[PDB]
């Protein structure tokens, strides 16, 4: 419990809340404007995230040390921390605005039921295929630096303006999606429905474990954000999968994200593709734009 202010420290006064996007896992996130925190931008729209005002100074300085594990990252396919307001309150974090919001919230609007639907018809199979490479770019980019997401899932993938997905920022929808949450005892909160078997059994999580994730997260976006073995418990849920189970395609699952899906659900997890491999299985089927600005086609991978 210490927080020291770094060079990501930026002044309030920088910073205007504007209106609320919605209630994160640990206070409300709104939409905001900032002043001259990106070089080469007078100002720019953010979405900054706080903690609640019943939060003690250790639960802020537990959320800053949180929210600081993004500081080391830059990819254009993972959302970016822009600053942070640690000084005086209330506590700010200042991230890269996604006009769309969580990827869970954006695919269950495409419903053609949802009382919210944009009038935007489900993704197409190039639509599909263009989501599923920039968030397994993202991965590739964190699984790069050796580090394990542990909680991939569409709720934790963010839709922006120009309708690009990207990683998340992390941790931020345990409260709008409590349900997707099991906890247990010594192990907090596991989204056992996202899960691979041996990280429900050992309470192992390693890239190919997120990479069992990802393959959910394409089940996700071919089935509009269902619950995953909807109608079993958690505590069902847990067994089917470290028996052996694994989820069925939703009906009209195009033959080429089945196929994802079933090697990202191998049971021996060091037989699990890589991110690098599914990005490469991909990448003649993308926009123009991608390899400008994916790490699978930088000097860094
Ligand atoms: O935590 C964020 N970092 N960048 C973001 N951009 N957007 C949202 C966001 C959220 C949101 C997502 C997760 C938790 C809380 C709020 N809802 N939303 C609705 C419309 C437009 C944007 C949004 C949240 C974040």
């Amino acid at each position: 419990s210490v927080y020291v202010p770094d060079e990501w420290e930026v002044s309030r006064e920088k910073i205007t809340l504007l209106r609320e996007l919605g209630q994160g896992s640990f206070g409300m996130v709104y939409e905001g404007n900032a002043r001259d925190i990106i070089k080469g931008e007078a100002e720019t729209r953010v979405a900054v995230k706080t903690v609640n005002e019943s939060a003690s100074l250790r639960e802020r300085i537990e959320f800053l040390n949180e929210a600081s594990v993004m500081k080391g990252f830059t990819c254009h396919h993972v959302v970016r921390l822009l600053g942070v307001v640690s000084k005086g309150q209330p506590t700010l974090v200042v991230m890269e605005l996604m006009a769309h919001g969580d990827l869970k919230s954006y695919l269950r609007s495409l419903r053609p039921e949802a009382e919210n639907n944009p009038g935007r018809p489900p993704p197409t199979l190039q639509e599909m295929i263009q989501m599923a490479a920039e968030i397994a770019d993202g991965m590739a980019y964190l699984n790069a630096k050796k580090f394990v997401h542990r909680d991939l899932a569409a709720r934790n993938c963010m839709v922006a303006h120009d309708f690009t997905v990207k990683i998340g920022d992390f941790g931020m929808t345990r409260d709008i999606y409590e349900t997707d949450y099991y906890r247990k005892g010594g192990k907090g909160l596991l989204p056992v429905r996202w899960m691979a078997p041996e990280s429900l059994k050992d309470g192992v999580f390693t890239t190919s474990s997120d990479m069992w994730s990802f393959g959910v997260v394409l089940w996700e976006i071919t089935s509009l954000a269902e619950q995953p073995y909807q109608g079993l418990s958690n505590e069902q849920v847990l067994k089917f999968v470290m028996d052996g189970g694994y989820l069925d395609q939703p009906d009209n699952c195009p033959e080429r994200v089945t196929d994802l899906m079933r090697m990202c659900w191998q049971f021996n997890p060091n037989m699990r593709p890589t991110f690098l491999e599914i990005v490469n299985l991909l990448k003649d089927d993308l926009h123009p734009s991608f390899p400008e600005v994916s790490f699978f086609h930088s000097e860094e991978n």
